[PDB]
């Protein structure tokens, strides 16, 4: 609804930076809304569901097993990795390193797993493949967050991350194990408390990631619904403001309270 944009607009005046927006519907694909729509921005952490998207395709194709451990070490280590830098000695395994990446946003998580699919690279071929053909990882953590203005790198538009979503988490692009896991994942997201799930009525559904990155960028995808049963896909990026986290969030939060309200 165009009171949504509103929200968006007021978002933008306060930031002093370019807010990407959609809202989807989960079944028919139909956009609903949006601000922004083919223009680009870091994907920041949100690339991870797109990651484990990748891994869990070769887990269906027999190229993977989500049970394999994987072994790494302090040179492989990157900053903020509540998760793995506990593991040095056990290893992981590709299924916990998905839930580390996902749910807690381990870094050094991602960069294994990236290396398990052929790198960035590979995301991209994988990504290209599934039908969207702009978003684009070039980099490992932490470059991948830079951010710098106008820079390709690292990119998604809102509307491809939108539908990329979709087709991850309902298409036929996995099997119905791998997409449950896939959303089950993102329910269990801990890191995006300040950001959607705040504005989130008591019973509703919601599967999301999020992202923050270098110069003022951070990012949500998520699917959510009433009933505890998904049924849009909603996309929020900005990048370039000057603004604090708290602030940032908060504009974030307002622009789901009206996607809600007017629901
Ligand atoms: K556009």
């Amino acid at each position: 609804h165009p009171e949504t944009l509103v929200k968006v607009k007021d978002a933008e005046d306060q930031l002093g930076a370019r807010v990407g927006y959609i809202e989807l519907d989960l079944n028919s694909g139909k956009i609903l809304e949006s601000f922004r729509p083919e223009e680009r921005f870091p994907m920041v952490s949100t690339f991870k569901v797109l990651l484990c998207g990748a891994v869990l395709s070769r887990v269906d194709a027999g190229q993977e097993q989500l049970g394999r451990r994987i072994h790494y070490s302090q040179n492989d280590l990157v900053e903020y990795s509540p998760v793995t830098e506990k593991h040095l000695t056990d290893g992981m395994t590709v299924r916990e390193l998905c839930s580390a990446a996902i749910t807690m946003s381990d870094n050094t998580a991602a960069n294994l797993l990236l290396t398990t699919i052929g790198g960035p690279k590979e995301l991209t071929a994988f990504l290209h493949n599934m039908g969207d053909h702009v978003t684009r990882l070039d980099r490992w953590e932490p470059e991948l967050n830079e951010a710098i203005p106008n820079d390709e790198r690292d990119t998604t538009m809102p509307a491809a991350m939108a539908t990329t979503l979709r087709k991850l988490l309902t298409g036929e692009l996995l099997t119905l194990a791998s997409r449950q896991q896939l959303i089950d994942w993102m329910e269990a997201d801990k890191v995006a408390g300040p950001l959607l799930r705040s504005a989130l009525p008591a019973g509703w559904f919601i599967a999301d990631k999020s992202g923050a990155g270098e110069r003022g960028s951070r990012g949500i995808i998520a699917a959510l619904g009433p009933d505890g049963k998904p049924s849009r896909i909603v996309v929020i990026y900005t990048t370039g403001s000057q603004a604090t986290m708290d602030e940032r969030n908060r504009q974030i939060a307002e622009i789901g309270a009206s996607l809600i309200k007017h629901w």
